[PDB]
């Protein structure tokens, strides 16, 4: 019609169709702007500025490509210019929903604010695009450049979330089912946000990126697999699949789950939980909503961003003291000290629900060495990380069908015996980070001594450095020995 | 406390000494990772997230580099570690007078809102620097690693600001002259702040650096001139010079007065300005003050940053609906529209006191054409933008010290005939842009009317689109062909 | 067949069609990969290792890139898939005709070797094409994949080389004139060759790029020009063209005429040519060429690469003992002296033919100090290096069409005084570098009092070491001081 | 005379002692600008252009970096500017002893012309290095600048090539035991040469590299382990470790081991082989050797390049003519046809002394499938190609010492329990392609039912093409369905 182009850092020059730039020019699509990419981790690595607005671009932009690719190489999809702005609608639009700091706002805090409700950022981004839609008009717009509303946006918010709820999509048939596996991959979850990401926040973190996506649309294909047409990778390509998780788990070690990042997610949620009370937010008819309340009016939670954060550090309200006083110490680099790292054994694993119980057990282990201060529950962290490949237990690349040089239109399936025995033996395991709130350089060596011994006691393995800090305690273990 | 190591995607693992850190960990330091660099631009290239925090490590962590390559090089510098540490502190610390959307508040904002204050961000860098350095206790810990605060903090701020009042500085003798080219280089602008920035909005932006920075280091020698001891150049390496002065002349062009990116700036300075009677900070003893008196307490000014839109925006206040609504207009891409762009002829040039009275001009101008709408001086925004190499008028280059490989302590000077003839002839320009704040098809003709017609009247340039935009003014104009 | 995938480290993974790598797989092709795109820059700047194969992969796809741009997004332009691979195969081509070090080949060698002949690469790479095709069987694959080999074959030439001989090409019609500005423009000289180098030899010089060739082919249109249709810029991005012929002459001044380059470049020369008659390539029907004549016989010429360089360098033959020399003494790093630099004043040029009169003019210089040895004209070599913006003297951005935001169809001019003061006056200038064949401290020391008389003599400018290398001449002349 | 500039790609502006000039500035050094790192895979991958000279100022810089580093960190350790220059040389010369095309020469032809010999790199690296030494004068430059060449020249050879006679080593006594651990580390491989060719062979090839060897040396210290000193990692970074072999995997399973660059160094052996009685090099004394055996004199090895393969594409001597043809083949891209690829089960492991035997096998086995043709022995090449973490069976970072935040003088072990349970759970395993000479459709068939049928009989895995290439064979095996 009229292209927008826009100079994208990762991506270069992508073009916008009009229709994406009256959906991007809105109060709820601009609201990104304000929401760091990687929460508190800019707080670590100084270059993670980037913000979701500008990977809400790329994600878009990515799914357009992947589905103009299978477009140009199998005509007999029938993927109609209809069916390619949809899923470029729905690349651009699954990032609404995030909230202040984007992995702290729906890891830490609303779990800990509204545990009664269940809250993912999938089920924010379909309330806030439903509510971008309602609130400028956008319905006509799409009938405008040939789109049908009531099936379309379906569409849309099925690629965002995934069933709505033995087909069980209904803005799509099957014979268009390979469409529900760019933006958000349920099956295996080799999608186009990852790419993005992958990308972007290496580009900002300062570290490397050892994928490549332009490689993977190349060889991506459309096959069918059990009466339904999917995305398929070529055989040899199986290694780069391994390859690509193996990715995803180190920028975790690195950067998503960095120690000091973790903690400051964490201080400031406990700021936050404090400030619950006092913050007011406008919404719908003028009735006021709290942080922990305005995901429930979407007109409310346009205006909650990383904004929240200075809104408490800036505030001189006597009843916001003790957030304030938080976020300061944020600011003087007062932070939570790190203890140490530890896994669970076999196969035992920590459920949501025990997480609360873990600080009390530390507290509770009975080293035997004197210490100059006891310490309590409340001044422990037990931070619990699940570290996988996506699946739970389960391998991805089971998931995935592949097809051959020799024949491209029949699918296949390869095995992990079948690649390399170098691979992971398991996809999913667990991260324990112990933390103490007292700061003191006798409270720190102390906290070890308790931490070392609740390690031994619950035979969790021994920490990296448990020689060094903990040398007493060390020796009571055979295994380690 | 020992060194921290952070990761920056510029410049890698950088090492910050304890010293620096203590400077960093402050409110007044952290402040700038609520500062956007590029202000607006990032309404325009969704790269340019980054704040002015993260540009500050880079100048200190450069500065560093710059002068402890010339100490491993010359040893009769006697370059000492308190040396380094000041040139350091200077180069981190030479951002923390940068206001909200940085070059917005003391390019347009401070000038309109309070014009019989003479402000430079240099100058708040000092105050602020001052402010960071009393609230935490600093002195102490400069003592502790051999500082002598006194004298180094006088050395410091000189290196911001320049002289504070025949040797003109006191913080060091001229013997040791050279350190002051280093973070902010008052005699040809070759510093390292243009080096961050260079290659970090370039990260950023998504535009390519074609200067190189560690050649320019390797390269730097301390010689004798005119019995002051400077930084010189090698003389084969002059053509970099130029070119380095050319990339900061593209960057300007492409990105820092791109036509959007200024016209955003120019609302977010309205909406400032109309909010700025409403918006109130808590500075020293609970004193309120403006965003524009904010620059008269620093603990104030402190809590002055990029969140002033989004406490506007955000805002419910009646008093605030005036300026709310231009940042909403913002929001829905409502923006003044571009009518073209002209520069001045031969020696004309434009004073800045007569910059409130173009609009009008415009708005006068007698086209010769029949109008359905009529424009007034309100309705036109004329921004006029000074490009230069830095220095006015005059040719940096000539102000450029050189050395032979076969002679390395003499320095020797290099004239622009001495180097290319494809070099530029000027070293200053005008460029005039031109707006009408009437966003309707009829309105934004009419504009481009008076706009050619105003060029042909003052002997400007004619705009690029002439024929297209106005065919019936440009044939008048007989240099216009 | 289908698509070959192809990992470029500049494009990333390209696309082949069979056709093109048909052709790719022939002797006459694969021989690009033994000749090094800088010649002797890689014995400067070590990682440019880089061949001319790889260059000619990148300019195939770019090519096929800007085409295929033009094609999407304007229909009415009628480019068929027949177009398409036509201009794939001319991009990927017109490289086939450099010789051994590429412009050391037809810059330096052939002049002297074969005075009598004028030979340019365009038509060594017609002449090759031919070869390849005939000597491969390639018409009827062409014929296979669509094209009309009779009238394809001449646009492919046509494209390279020019018109072979008011229209004058014959492979395409007027209304398919844009087609002729893809690989070579004559034009303007805006072509994707370029496109490729500046993007691949900086990759590999560690030198980076400043100008963006995917911009440039987003924003490229063709429009109506003088009953022709040409590729036309968007009017604001004429400043972005100015940047682009800059970085060239950037590359030539930092890279591709290096002083040492070129030195080496001579000493390879001189090399060849005293093995000339020695080294034997054997041709059609077993008929024997020297380096010298393997122009005349492509199928010898398909055998003339940097290999003769080590064949050279390996022999034994005692004829070839002043040849091998030569080289030994490259690799010893004992090369010719580089003396010094000038340039001509106001419009005085120096003609090809005066070439040979330089080195005599030196030595003939009188300097009024004692000399212990006394140097003549076969000690002096004199290099005259013109550096412009493509066209000789003239201005290419005068050649080049655009169009506006408001009237993309329409086709304008944009004139110099119409972009900015700060661009160059003139397009065109002259470089004279003096290097000494003797290379000992007595030699040198008197080279350069010859060679700084005689730039006053001439009135060139002052060398940037005048009084460094020669005190004793520099105060005699009164312009420089 | 004094220090070289030089401008590398990878690692940007290096210094370079006047000593290693003299050592660079050789016919052997030289010598590695014809010899491609990658070898075949140039003919894969057409980025890869690079030699083993770039390479080699790569590993000879970042073995200066590590060895500053450490120097600078801890002066305890008493290193010398002496040790430093001869960690540089050793770093700068370990890969003198390449042969054409690099591993081919080594990996493939060496075995096959001369199973006799046991050569390597390493053992051609010393002597060449001695070569060089002894024919350009070096040991009284060496002596200039304060090394004791004895001493020195032993110490460099022992970095390349192990201990040349309880402490083994006589260039360094215990106390300087990490020195040894720079360049070439027989301990667990971590060394510079792996980092300089992750970084260029990743540059080249079009592969970003996820490893980051600044950081890995910021974080590098010294410290006693055992009675030795040892480079210790921080404990914090034994992930970025396992990480480290992960990439060096990825890259031989994208690049190194890539099916077809394989086939092309199996092809060039192949023609080498054939023309191994035919062609001469002269050595010294005028003593002639072949490509078989240069390795025995070093002024032949010398003249000993990728040249040999140009000097056999364009001989004409007619007892040339097999080896000539299988060159032109590689030209026409008629290479040997890949048929599949495979592994061993469980701990099944094929011994060395069995890989001459493994095409019989294939050519042995009956598959029930209807052939027009029947293969023979010499129309299969079985390639077994080892996979592992570079110390066969065994975990490399066994070997790693580590030490703690806490106490950094104190070295500890950590074991992979301790780390990650996504880790691998064996370090080295087989892999197992097979091709066919024979090039046409229906032999390609008849190899890949043979292939299968051998696939199974030998209970090796399924190939991950099974069903598709052989659906008449895949049903036989059990465990495969
Ligand atoms: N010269 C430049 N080089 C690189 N990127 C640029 C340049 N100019 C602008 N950009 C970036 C900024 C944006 O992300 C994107 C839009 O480009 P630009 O043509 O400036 O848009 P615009 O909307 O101001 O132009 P138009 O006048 O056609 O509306 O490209
Ligand atoms: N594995 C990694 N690779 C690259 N950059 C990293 C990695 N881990 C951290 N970084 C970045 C983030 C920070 O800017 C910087 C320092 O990281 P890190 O050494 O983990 O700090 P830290 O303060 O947590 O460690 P310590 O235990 O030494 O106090 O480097
Ligand atoms: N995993 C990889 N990642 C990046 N580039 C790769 C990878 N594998 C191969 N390449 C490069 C090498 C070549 O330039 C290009 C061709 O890819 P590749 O799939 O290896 O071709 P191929 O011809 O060997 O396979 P096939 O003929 O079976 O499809 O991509
Ligand atoms: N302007 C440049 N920018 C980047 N790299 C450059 C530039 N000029 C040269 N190089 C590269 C080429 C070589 O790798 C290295 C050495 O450069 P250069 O300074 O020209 O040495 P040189 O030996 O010719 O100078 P001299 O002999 O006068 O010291 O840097
Ligand atoms: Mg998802
Ligand atoms: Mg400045
Ligand atoms: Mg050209
Ligand atoms: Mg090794």
């Amino acid at each position: 019609d009229t292209m927008k182009v826009i100079n994208d850092p990762i991506h270069g020059h992508i073009e916008l169709h009009p229709l994406l730039v009256r959906i991007i020019d809105t109060p709820q699509f601009q609201r990104l702007r304000y929401i760091k990419q990687l929460g508190g981790g800019y707080y670590v690595f100084p270059g993670a500025s980037h913000n979701r607005f500008e990977h809400s671009l790329g994600v878009g932009y990515l799914a357009g490509c992947l589905v103009h690719a299978l477009g140009e190489k199998q005509p007999e999809l029938q993927i109609s210019e209809r069916d390619v702005l949809c899923v470029q609608i729905a690349g651009l639009c699954r990032n609404l929903g995030h909230g202040p700091f984007s992995h702290m706002f729906d890891g830490r805090f609303i779990p800990l604010a509204r545990p009664e409700v269940k809250w993912t950022h999938e089920q924010g981004s379909v309330m806030m695009f439903e509510h971008l839609i309602n609130s400028n008009g956008i319905k006509p717009v799409m009938e405008q450049y040939g789109l049908i509303p009531e099936e379309d946006i379906c569409f849309i918010k099925e690629q965002i979330v995934g069933p709505l709820e033995l087909w069980p999509y209904k803005g799509r048939p099957e014979n268009k089912s390979f469409l529900y596996e760019i933006v958000s991959n349920k099956r295996n979850g080799i999608d186009v946000d990852k790419w993005d990401y992958f990308a972007r926040d290496c580009h900002h973190l300062g570290i490397q990126n050892n994928f490549d996506y332009k490689r993977f649309i190349k060889f991506a294909r459309v096959c069918e697999v059990d009466n339904e047409l999917r995305i398929c990778a070529r055989d040899k390509e199986v290694g780069n699949l391994y390859d690509m998780f193996h990715t995803r788990n180190s920028l975790h070690r690195r950067a998503y789950q960095h120690k000091v990042g973790n903690i400051i997610d964490t201080m400031i949620t406990d700021a936050f939980l404090k400030a619950d009370d006092y913050i007011e937010i406008t919404g719908a008819g003028g009735k006021k909503y709290r942080i922990s309340t305005a995901i429930d009016d979407m007109e409310a939670y346009t205006k909650l961003t990383d904004n929240i954060f200075l809104e408490i550090l800036y505030s001189t309200d006597p009843k916001l003291k003790d957030a304030r006083e938080i976020l300061k110490q944020i600011e003087y680099r007062n932070l939570f000290k790190y203890v140490g790292e530890t896994q669970p054994t076999g196969q035992i694993k920590i459920k949501r629900e025990d997480y609360e119980s873990l600080p009390k057990e530390v507290a509770s282990a009975k080293p035997k060495v004197l210490l100059d201060v006891k310490l309590k529950a409340e001044d422990f962290i037990v931070d619990v990380i699940n570290m996988d490949y996506g699946m739970q237990e389960k391998n991805p690349i089971d998931h995935v069908s592949f097809y051959c040089k020799t024949a491209p239109n029949r699918a296949i399936r390869i095995t992990k015996n079948q690649v390399s025995q170098l691979l992971p033996e398991k996809f999913a395991e667990q991260l324990i980070r112990v933390y103490c709130k007292k700061v003191d350089r006798k409270s720190l060596y102390a906290a070890r001594q308790y931490f070392v011994q609740w390690c031994a006691d619950r035979n969790f393995t021994k920490p990296q450095d448990g020689d060094v800090i903990a040398p007493l305690i060390t020796p009571q273990k055979k295994e380690w020995n």
